[PDB]
């Protein structure tokens, strides 16, 4: 049996737990959180950690873990599964990309068409689209894109995109808030997660739904994609049966198990999605290095500046 610290939307992770248990038996305790809390309750703890492995939402928290050493080598053979043009890679392989969630906007299609889509996120943030773009500051995928902004075209422009939000786009607290008022016709469209809309998609039926999504893919800011994975503990005495979680996690059944759960694209080439999501490599994410806290620093300064 193993214990798993769980970073990760809770139901995703209950069901590769289960599907975990009903293949090989070995029954897996997970304990809840943060990323970011676990990550730094793994590096207190140490060496008395009774975590096998951590999953994760975002695979940036596993950074300080490796350079902390506190992250055990797992199988070129398993890294090697989800190893898709594009994908993070840990450079010590001490832990695995497994899926991944994209920045996309969502369109009112009764009101826009694609002819009306921007051909980069930056070009949203103009008068055109006075009133008529939503955006969630609040949200941690907000802050990536801001972060991603910055590394690929500088501070200027990233700043001068959070400027243009501020004075043209319309503020929503939250991402379900968004997608709901291009639905109910409040706003064209917006900024917001893939996840949001293959969700109210599933539920409602895409038939019944005003809203669609457009994805601006050629490696643009806007393309973004955010990494889950998996770690086993260096401190772990039980190697065989953490190793063998994180195999199952990059193997056909693990993936099948994750992307029911959850509408996150699969790093593996074999598995379809059962919410109906394009293949992983038709996205054209950007590479872009990983989120450090110092980042994150640099970011929020940079939206503060721009008056939020
Ligand atoms: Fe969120
Ligand atoms: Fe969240
Ligand atoms: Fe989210
Ligand atoms: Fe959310």
């Amino acid at each position: 049996d193993i214990t798993v610290y769980n970073g990760q939307h809770k139901e995703a992770a209950t069901a590769v737990a289960k599907a975990f248990e009903q293949e090989t038996g070995i029954k897996v305790t997970l304990n809840s959180g943060k990323s970011e809390q676990l990550a730094g309750q793994l590096k207190e703890e140490g060496d008395k950690t009774p975590a096998d492995v951590f999953y994760t939402e975002q695979t940036a928290t596993f950074a300080d873990l490796s350079e902390a050493g506190l992250l055990a080598p797992i199988s070129e053979q398993t890294i090697q599964q989800t190893a898709q043009k594009g994908v993070p890679l840990a450079p010590k392989k001490d832990w695995i990309a497994l899926s991944g969630r994209s920045r996309v906007v969502v369109y009112d299609h009764t009101k826009l068409s694609e002819k009306d889509m921007e051909k980069s996120v930056l070009d949203y943030a103009t008068p055109k689209w006075k009133g008529k773009i939503g955006y969630v500051s609040t949200s941690g995928a907000f802050l990536e894109q801001v972060v991603a902004l910055s590394k690929m075209k500088g501070d200027k422009v990233a700043l001068n995109w959070l400027k243009g939000l501020k004075e043209n786009g319309k503020l929503y607290a939250k991402l379900s808030v968004a997608l709901q008022a291009v639905e109910n016709g409040e706003v064209p469209a917006a900024l917001i997660n893939n996840y949001y809309w293959y969700n109210l998609a599933k539920e409602k039926g895409v038939e019944n739904l005003k809203s669609r999504l457009y994805f601006v893919r050629h490696q643009d800011p806007g393309a973004l994609v955010s990494y889950s994975g998996a770690a086993v503990l260096k401190a772990s005495k039980n190697q065989a049966e953490a190793q063998k979680f994180v195999d199952f996690l990059a193997s056909k059944k693990g993936q099948e198990a994750l992307v029911a759960a959850r509408a996150e694209y699969p790093l593996r080439a074999d598995v379809v999605s059962p919410f109906n999501l394009e293949p992983y490599e038709k996205l054209e994410a950007p590479v872009v290095s990983a989120t450090t806290a110092q980042d994150k620093e640099h970011a929020i300064k940079l939206i503060e500046e721009a008056g939020l």
